[PDB]
């Protein structure tokens, strides 16, 4: 999983 | 699965 | 799926 | 397991 | 473990 | 275990 | 064990 | 043991 | 045992 | 109910 | 109900 | 509930 | 009760 | 109750 | 109870 | 109790 | 009861 | 009762 | 009074 | 009075 | 009064 | 009274 | 009154 | 009165 | 009065 | 009145 | 009155 | 003189 | 002069 | 004169 | 003259 | 003349 | 004259 | 004039 | 004239 | 004249 | 030479 | 020469 | 020259 | 040259 | 020259 | 050649 | 030359 | 030639 | 030349 | 290849 | 390859 | 390779 | 290599 | 091989 | 090799 | 090898 | 070797 | 070899 948030 | 979101 | 949304 | 916040 | 805090 | 602390 | 104050 | 305090 | 003070 | 504006 | 409006 | 921004 | 605010 | 605020 | 300020 | 101050 | 100060 | 100063 | 525009 | 805008 | 900007 | 900014 | 600032 | 600065 | 200063 | 300084 | 210095 | 484009 | 955009 | 700019 | 940036 | 900066 | 920096 | 500073 | 240090 | 030194 | 696109 | 976007 | 971004 | 970066 | 950084 | 460090 | 460290 | 240490 | 300790 | 996409 | 995206 | 992100 | 983040 | 972090 | 921290 | 510690 | 310590 | 202590 990966996850990015800006 | 991909979400991507802006 | 695939689902594009502007 | 890698978090990164800032 | 490794966690960094500043 | 190493801990630093500043 | 080693600690280090100052 | 060793113990140093100034 | 050793023990300085001053 | 649900309702989504942009 | 539905409504949908562009 | 549920409300979402941006 | 959960509230996010960036 | 938890709060983060940064 | 826990409180945390930096 | 326990309070930490820097 | 303890008390540390510097 | 303990007390330490310097 | 009401008014819309789009 | 209500006024939305975006 | 409520006036809301972002 | 009340102002929010960021 | 209050204020707040960061 | 209360003020605090950091 | 109390003031505080580090 | 009480002061404390170090 | 009580002065406290070293 | 008004103007008004979108 | 009054100039409005987005 | 007034400039706003976001 | 007033200016204000963020 | 007033300036603040942080 | 007043300057406050930290 | 005053100055301080630590 | 007072000057302090320490 | 006063010198105090420590 | 003017070029305008929306 | 100008040139503007957003 | 001039450049500006945001 | 002037550069102003944030 | 100049430069300033924070 | 002047410089400030903090 | 002047240097000052603390 | 000056030096000042503490 | 003169020299200072303590 | 070109591609223009708004 | 150049890709622009906004 | 270059990658710009904002 | 460069990487720049802020 | 450089780093900078602040 | 250096280091510099602060 | 040189080391500074304060 | 030179070792300084205060 | 030299040592200085007080
Ligand atoms: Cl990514
Ligand atoms: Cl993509
Ligand atoms: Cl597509
Ligand atoms: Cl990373
Ligand atoms: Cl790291
Ligand atoms: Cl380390
Ligand atoms: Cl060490
Ligand atoms: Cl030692
Ligand atoms: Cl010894
Ligand atoms: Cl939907
Ligand atoms: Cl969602
Ligand atoms: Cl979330
Ligand atoms: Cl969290
Ligand atoms: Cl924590
Ligand atoms: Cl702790
Ligand atoms: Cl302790
Ligand atoms: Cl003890
Ligand atoms: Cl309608
Ligand atoms: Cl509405
Ligand atoms: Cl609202
Ligand atoms: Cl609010
Ligand atoms: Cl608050
Ligand atoms: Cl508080
Ligand atoms: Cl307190
Ligand atoms: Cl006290
Ligand atoms: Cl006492
Ligand atoms: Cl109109
Ligand atoms: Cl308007
Ligand atoms: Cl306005
Ligand atoms: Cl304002
Ligand atoms: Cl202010
Ligand atoms: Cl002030
Ligand atoms: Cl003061
Ligand atoms: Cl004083
Ligand atoms: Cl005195
Ligand atoms: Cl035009
Ligand atoms: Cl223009
Ligand atoms: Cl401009
Ligand atoms: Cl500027
Ligand atoms: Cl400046
Ligand atoms: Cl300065
Ligand atoms: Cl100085
Ligand atoms: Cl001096
Ligand atoms: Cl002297
Ligand atoms: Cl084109
Ligand atoms: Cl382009
Ligand atoms: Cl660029
Ligand atoms: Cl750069
Ligand atoms: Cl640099
Ligand atoms: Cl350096
Ligand atoms: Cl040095
Ligand atoms: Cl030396
Ligand atoms: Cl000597």
């Amino acid at each position: 999983l990966f996850k990015f948030f800006k």
